[PDB]
């Protein structure tokens, strides 16, 4: 299962991390990931697993990395075709800018309440029930049809796309990663033509009709763009506000301070980002290149993992302690440099939207007794099954 030591690679620099099947996730995905942090592991090592790699284990390094394109490129961003996400600078600030026209602030702050009524609905169908899979019953169904709200698609989409895009991360069998795109690409592209005639004020309306070096842009490249919009923002979200549901399940005193200060959310939401960071992108050297005493080589793989910058000691005292009041949060949870997360606004209100309605209405919860709550590692890290019980008697309709 490892691959053999390149020889510019020093044997002093081997820790042998595999990043989908850490050998301490049953403590937790985040802290299975930590050790990586540990005083006698250096800030740059070489791990067998998945092909050979580097790993950057502190966020100065993993920040450096993220800036210097030019030594790190995005042409080759997983361990072992959407846009942009594969690109370097400068072509990818057209579809950059492109793609923020339709996720950035201004739009987000239009849909602030469409998002809340949607949180609501969910919430309120669930509430009488007294339990739940939070992953299946609430994180899964959220951010698809936050999608088909910016979008301009109709409900009846839903139960085929959400297949599609499960089969591009989770595939049962049925499809191969190609034929999951291409079924999502034959869908998308008639969508596409026909809003070239008759423009929506929708996303897929304002990809469709966007302009990249002086000309319209191609229908493989709308595709592909609308593509990632899609699956961009889908396995994150429902993942992070997973590991978040899950604390506040196990933490009734964090429950509290929230439920008694609301004004104090939004920090909430920013240190939960720290916390329960869960991305671990890289990157290939384009060139030879010594990065902080290590020779690196051309084409090597690097693993940059945004999860680790917020769980360095050096970055924030007590890495693993929730203190929804820290002065300094430091993290990289939506990544850094050139490719830093466009939905990273549409993120934040996902989620201070969520603790908010869900607190209001189902203010006391916990972990169904007996359930033990597996993670799984990977590129993006995430949690099994949450079931969740409570008691309708406490809750509230609003
Ligand atoms: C907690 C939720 C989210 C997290 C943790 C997250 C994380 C990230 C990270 C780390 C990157 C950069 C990857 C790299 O540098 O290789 C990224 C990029 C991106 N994300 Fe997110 N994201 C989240 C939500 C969303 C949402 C809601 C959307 C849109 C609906 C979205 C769309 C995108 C797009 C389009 C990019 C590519 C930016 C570029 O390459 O120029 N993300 N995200």
């Amino acid at each position: 299962n490892l691959a053999p030591l390149p020889p510019h690679v020093p044997e002093h620099l081997v820790f042998d991390f595999d990043m989908y099947n850490p050998s301490n996730l049953s403590a937790g995905v985040q802290e299975a990931w930590a050790v990586l942090q540990e005083s006698n592991v250096p800030d740059l090592v070489w791990t067998r697993c998945n092909g050979g790699h580097w790993i950057a284990t502190r966020g100065q390094l993993i920040r450096e990395a993220y800036e210097d394109y030019r030594h790190f490129s995005s042409e080759c961003p997983f361990i072992p075709d959407f846009i942009p996400t594969s690109m370097d600078p400068p072509e990818q600030r057209q579809f950059r800018a492109l793609a923020n026209q339709v996720v950035g602030m201004p739009v987000v702050d239009k849909l602030e309440n469409r998002i809340q009524e949607l949180a609501c609905s969910l919430i309120e169908s669930l509430r009488p029930q007294g339990q739940c899979n939070f992953t299946e019953d609430y994180a899964e169904p959220f951010p698809i049809r936050i999608f088909m709200l910016l979008a301009g698609l109709p409900e009846e989409d839903i139960p085929h796309l959400k297949y599609l895009t499960d089969q591009m991360t989770r595939p049962d069998g049925s499809m191969t990663f190609a034929e999951a795109k291409e079924a999502l690409y034959d869908y998308l592209i008639p969508i596409i033509e026909q809003r070239r005639q008759k423009p929506g004020t929708d996303a897929i309306s304002i990809v469709a009709n966007g302009q990249v070096n002086g000309r319209p842009i191609t229908s493989d490249e709308a595709k592909r763009m609308c593509g990632l919009l899609l699956v961009g923002g889908l396995d994150t979200v429902v993942n992070f506000l997973s590991f978040s549901m899950e604390f506040l399940a196990k933490s009734p005193e964090h429950r509290q301070e929230l439920i008694e200060r609301p004004e104090r959310i939004p920090a909430a939401c920013e240190e939960l980002l720290r916390r329960f960071s869960l991305v671990a992108d890289g990157r290939i050297l384009t060139s030879d290149y010594e990065f902080h005493g290590v020779q690196l080589k051309k084409g090597d793989q690097i693993l940059l993992p945004q999860m680790l910058s917020g769980l360095d000691e050096r970055e924030n005292a007590a890495p693993m302690h929730v203190d929804f009041s820290r002065q300094k949060v430091s993290h990289t949870t939506f990544g850094h440099g050139s490719h830093l997360c466009l939905g990273q606004h549409l993120a934040r209100r996902e989620i201070i939207v969520t603790l908010k309605e869900w607190l209001t209405r189902i203010p006391d919860f916990s972990i169904a007794p007996g359930a033990q709550i597996q993670h799984k590692s990977g590129i993006v890290s995430g949690v099994q099954a949450l079931p969740l019980v409570w008691d309708p008697a406490t809750t509230k309709a609003v």
